[PDB]
């Protein structure tokens, strides 16, 4: 429609801007440098924990969508807020992402790149899935291209380590190659400092060798929503978590 007004340049890769749709609705605008399938997907998928597609400009997109004021989750955890987040806030954020992926799961879709960098945050610690990497990719997916919702579950397990480490890169010290050789031999990341074994157990369930044995995003959602009542009712704050 071309009723957009770009104000602040958010990031650069294409680019992303904070603008205003027809002089009112504040929106985010992703731009392509000539040298989009995401929009096609966001037409079918509509959920409160998924970033909302608003409009498109197929000439010169300019993909317009819901503006998330706190940028990516990766930047959020590595930012000034990281030091104040505790398990309750982190688990909560995990539950919201499981809710979005639960919807994806029911819609028979696959993300193929779930991770903190592709999660957006807003006010009141609202998290939503967006953007519809060996360290984040399930073995069967990275090796044989077996991309399913179960390979997204594996990726969610890695995302859990990102939350509990507050942004740190998975498999610290290991390069892609070592990560492939190691994970194939049954290696799995240890329990993060001050992270309850119960949560690390959830990760390991997401990392099971057999895809069909990994839990559903429905199970993950429910588990995380009830965490501090059914699982760790005796939880006590710590230095970092
Ligand atoms: C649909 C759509 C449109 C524009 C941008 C995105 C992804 C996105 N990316 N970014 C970054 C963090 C600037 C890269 C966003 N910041 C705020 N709101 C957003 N929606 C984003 C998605």
């Amino acid at each position: 429609r071309e009723s957009l007004r770009l104000e602040v340049k958010l990031g650069q890769g294409g680019e992303v801007w904070m603008g205003t749709w027809n002089g009112t609705t504040r929106v985010a605008i992703k731009t392509l440098k000539p040298g989009l399938q995401e929009a096609q997907v966001m037409k079918k998928l509509r959920h409160e924990k998924l970033v909302q597609l608003y409009a498109v400009v197929s000439e010169e997109i300019y993909i317009v969508g819901e503006y998330m004021s706190k940028g990516s989750l990766l930047d959020f955890l590595k930012g000034e807020m990281g030091k104040y987040l505790r398990l309750p806030q982190l688990v909560d954020m995990a539950a919201q992402i499981a809710s979005g992926m639960a919807y994806v799961e029911r819609m028979n879709y696959v993300h193929r790149d779930l991770r903190a960098a592709n999660i957006l945050v807003g006010e009141n610690l609202v998290c939503k899935v967006a953007d519809f990497p060996i360290k984040w990719t399930a073995p069967e997916a990275a090796l044989y291209g077996r991309f399913t919702i179960k390979s997204d579950v594996w990726s969610f397990g890695i995302l859990l380590t990102e939350l509990t480490t507050k942004g740190r890169v998975p498999y610290p010290g290991m390069v892609n190659r070592e990560v492939l050789d190691q994970v194939e031999r049954g290696y799995r990341m240890p329990c993060p400092p001050e992270c309850p074994e119960s949560l690390h157990d959830l990760m390991c369930q997401c990392w099971r060798k057999d895809p069909e044995e990994r839990p559903t995003f429905e199970y993950l959602q429910a588990f995380l929503e009830d965490y501090f009542t059914s699982t760790e009712p005796q939880y006590q704050p710590g230095e970092n978590l």
